[PDB]
């Protein structure tokens, strides 16, 4: 039940440069509103999928289900009701993938823990997603997408190469004194 | 205001490669509850924390803080509490350093998806933890570790190596096909 633990400690040189250049990469990562159509390999798909199952889950529960899509018209029909629950984007069909993460019914928090290795791995692989959340949407497509009952949405990230003319917004992250409080 | 967007992209081959190294890497992840007293660089606790910092966020709130706490004394009155909110471990106090993640009141998701950041980033380093969510110790943890009343907290993360005699319970992963389902036609 019980088995000995196989770690691999790093000389505390490699320590800071593993972590600073893991640190360089991450911080490449932006979210991108403007996706190519273009192919990308499933086997990356599934590599970042089976990362972000790597997560840590409340009582070892792993209750997360990545649902991809990637038919055409399947992309579209959840196009649409996304746009419709407003009610007071192009993305959706251009992106050659959708991922989206249900959660089976502290479940919420393994399941967001397990998107953020999911989008690490994406970075870490030269895709790149825009995070969303469309918890309105979610039963509509939890009916759409045949899901069962146990399980609601929780994030949908469109996956793909950025556009020949994708931009970003010119935003500044918070330095690290702004983020990072040490008691003494 | 908006700007052209820099990419770097890999040939088909590598972004397999790197795709599953990374993937090798994470699998290499499990909680560990058993943590030495050893030094760990600060270099490298500030590496990871940069790292979860760049986590994406409900409309850019960035709504986290990491609160670094390193005095033994500090980390064991956190441990009383904890113990206390039952009312019906040792790793705090053993852990070279105490990571608490509070959010800033969308926020829960984005601050938890930091928090996955933060695992990987640290799994990424060499160091252990053990992920855990002590929601009814916050209150006074809060107060404990002076933070303001626009902060909850969220995630405590004891950071270290693991001991030398530690381990992990003998539990297998979901394979690909347990938590993947593909819509076709
Ligand atoms: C939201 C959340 C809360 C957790 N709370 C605790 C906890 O209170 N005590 C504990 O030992 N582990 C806690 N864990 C760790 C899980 O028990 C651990 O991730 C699970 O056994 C899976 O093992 P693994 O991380 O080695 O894959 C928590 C994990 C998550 C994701
Ligand atoms: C929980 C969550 C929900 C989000 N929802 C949306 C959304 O509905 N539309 C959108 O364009 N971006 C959404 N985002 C992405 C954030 O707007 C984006 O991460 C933020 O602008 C920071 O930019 P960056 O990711 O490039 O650092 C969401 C992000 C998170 C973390």
């Amino acid at each position: 039940e019980h088995i000995p633990f196989s770690h691999t400690r790093y000389p505390e040189q490699e320590m800071r440069m593993r972590s600073q250049e893991f640190y360089e990469l991450l911080n490449k990562r932006r979210s991108v509103r403007f996706i190519s159509s273009e192919h990308v390999p499933m086997e990356v798909i599934e590599n970042v999928i089976k990362a972000a199952g790597t997560a840590p889950s409340g009582a070892h529960t792993e209750p997360w289900t990545f649902v991809v899509v990637k038919d055409p018209d399947m992309k579209h029909k959840i196009r649409e009701i996304i746009e419709e629950e407003e009610e007071i984007k192009e993305y959706l069909d251009t992106a050659p993938v959708l991922i989206l993460i249900f959660k089976q019914v502290y479940n919420e928090i393994s399941v967001s823990i397990a998107a953020g290795l999911l989008l690490a791995a994406l970075q870490n692989a030269g895709l790149v997603t825009v995070t969303t959340t469309p918890l309105n949407a979610g039963p509509r497509l939890r009916v759409l997408l045949g899901r069962p009952s146990h399980e609601k949405l929780l994030v949908l990230l469109p996956v793909g190469y950025p556009s020949r003319d994708a931009t970003v917004p010119d935003l500044k992250r918070k330095a690290l004194d702004q983020i990072m409080v040490t008691v003494h």
